[PDB]
RNA sequence: GGUAAGUGUACUGGAAAGUGCACUUGCC
């Protein structure tokens, strides 16, 4: 539940100019609470604007507006993470992959606790290409927290590279656009907020699984000042691990001595790659959980 | 020594903050 609230007219309407030109849009709003993005949203000459929200307090606000802007804001009582956006809007609207982005966009100023779980639930979806994605590349215009957004935008060799660095920009080009600070909400929280757009990439700079890149991810950054090659030795159960790391690195061509904050986007492709091919030839590596064994 | 803030710093795929460490400022 939000507890702080942006309503600076200003700000609002500088979210919706970096999501691009929406005036014939279909939009899918997440967060609005006191729709202060909504009312810049409408303003920028929409076809249609879908809104859900959980909390009750807000609703008689949006039809305030449903009102004030008739057959333009369709609103909803739900839960961004339930709902179903695959069914809101018409099969006609759906474009190609390799086409350009389709009429559909996604703007969200969400709590920080249910947008961090969900990029990363939608970036699966772009992976599978379902979900918010049956339409094509669906484009996002989100905000994080200040430092979450910097991890979604990281570049190798730079203190804010994680796993949400690689898991975001294999599948989609991610810009961090601008910071908005905490004294511009209301209340004034103790952090900054980053607002970030998102643009599915047509081919991905991984070509594997979501989850076998999330793995790969996962266990390259476990260990974070170290050596790259103390995370990726956890893929290994114990027997075959000095083998199979070597093995690993070798094929792949990744120097041990890097860093995880060090490997570029290419370095995760082959290891990922590799990775990929060992567990072809041994069905039951992929389940190897390093946690227990 | 214990404690609580603030600053810096490290880490977070469950960041409107949290935790470790260092220093500073107060207190017991």
């Amino acid at each position: 539940l939000s507890q702080n609230f942006l309503l600076d007219l200003r700000l609002t309407d500088k979210i919706v100019r970096k999501a691009g030109n929406l005036t014939n849009a279909y939009v899918y709003e997440v967060g609005p609470g006191p729709g202060g993005i909504t009312r810049s949203i409408l303003n920028a000459d929409v076809a249609e604007l879908l809104v859900v929200e959980k909390d009750t307090r807000f609703i008689p606000g949006l039809q305030m507006l449903s009102d004030a802007a008739p057959g333009k804001l369709r609103i909803v009582h739900g839960d961004v993470l339930t709902f179903k956006v695959e069914k809101a809007f018409s099969e006609s609207l759906k474009r190609p992959w390799e086409d350009d982005p389709p009429n559909v966009h996604i703007i969200g100023n969400l709590p920080f606790s249910v947008s961090t779980p969900l990029i990363i639930k939608w970036l699966e979806n772009i992976s599978c290409r379902d979900g918010p994605f049956v339409y094509g590349r669906t484009q996002m215009t989100l905000t994080f927290q200040k430092e979450v957004a910097e991890r979604l935008a990281a570049n190798t060799g730079s203190k804010q590279r994680s796993r949400l660095s690689v898991m975001a920009q294999y599948l989609c080009n991610v810009r961090h656009i601008f910071t908005i600070p905490g004294q511009a909400f209301v209340p004034k929280p103790e952090v900054d907020v980053g607002v970030v757009h998102f643009t599915p990439l047509i081919q991905p700079k991984i070509e594997q699984p979501f989850k076998l890149v999330e793995k790969v991810v996962q266990n390259v950054f476990q260990f974070r000042r170290k050596y790259c090659h103390r995370g990726l030795r956890m893929l290994f159960p114990e027997a075959q691990r000095l083998e199979s790391t070597g093995r690993l690195l070798e094929l792949a061509d990744i120097d041990p001595t890097l860093r995880p904050r060090q490997l570029s986007i290419s370095h995760f492709k082959s290891l990922c790659d590799v990775y990929r091919k060992m567990c072809d030839e041994d069905p039951q590596l992929f389940a190897y959980n390093f946690r227990e064994e």
